[PDB]
């Protein structure tokens, strides 16, 4: 697994090298890649190969502020673009993403919003929006949650927790919580429960926006602006 070639093949932005290429050394990175080779060459693979890696680009691994995480990408063309929960521009926000908003809305009421669920904004800021599974087939939700991805995906953010003192973590339900377990006394790990329309527990109460912002500050870093 050479970093030249992969850096090249997905068009990933070389300031995530350091975090990325030790990754290339797990055998079991080799199979992932394979198999997703062998996915995208008999189904539609969403999102399209150049969009897979946007999390690298938005901002460095330095840059990082906020990590929150997501399971898989929406399974719709035109909906998913590499970050988590985020839609292209164009796309009136699904569920999960207009529950988020609502939350964002309701702990910054005087946010002005734009009504549209695309990140960038976020992702620039360093808020790395990081699904656990980067890939799927069109039409099947969570097809390809067995494919490895979420052992590569949890290697990096191991690494960049390791390199980085003072993240704050947002791990909305079970999933995510059990994927990425944070030490709670290096990061500020925040839980909440799923803004996925399947939740019973309604998303729209969360605080999370505002407490990490008062904990950025207790490190001396600067805060969130939320608004999108
Ligand atoms: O439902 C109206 C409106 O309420 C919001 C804001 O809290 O979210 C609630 O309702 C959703 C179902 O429509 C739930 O999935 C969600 O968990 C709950 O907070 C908005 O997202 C929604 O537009």
């Amino acid at each position: 697994l050479d970093w030249t070639t992969f850096r090249r093949v997905f068009l990933i932005d070389d300031a995530w090298r350091p975090l990325m290429e030790p990754e290339l050394a797990n055998p079991l990175t080799a199979h992932l890649l394979a198999e997703y080779n062998r996915r995208c060459q008999t189904e539609e693979v969403l999102p399209p190969r150049e969009d897979v890696f946007s999390w690298t680009r938005y901002c460095t691994p330095d840059e990082v502020r906020v990590v929150i995480i997501g399971q898989n990408p929406y399974h719709h063309p035109g909906q998913a673009h590499g970050l988590a929960f985020s839609v292209r521009a164009n796309v009136p926000p699904p569920p999960s993403l207009r529950n988020v908003l609502a939350a964002v809305k309701n702990c910054y009421p005087e946010a002005r919003m734009s009504g549209h669920g695309c990140l960038e904004k976020w992702a620039r800021d360093g808020v790395l929006l990081l699904n656990t599974t980067l890939t799927v087939k069109r039409g099947a939700a969570a097809s390809h949650s067995r494919i490895g991805w979420d052992r590569f995906v949890g290697g990096v953010i191991r690494r960049l927790a390791a390199r980085r003192p003072g993240l704050v973590f947002m791990l909305w339900g079970t999933h995510a919580q059990n994927a990425i377990r944070p030490d709670p006394r290096v990061h500020c790990v925040l839980k909440f429960s799923n803004p996925s329309p399947l939740s019973k527990v309604p998303f729209g109460t969360c605080q999370h926006f505002l407490v990490a912002n008062r904990y950025l500050e207790t490190r001396s870093i600067s805060p969130i602006d939320w608004s999108v």
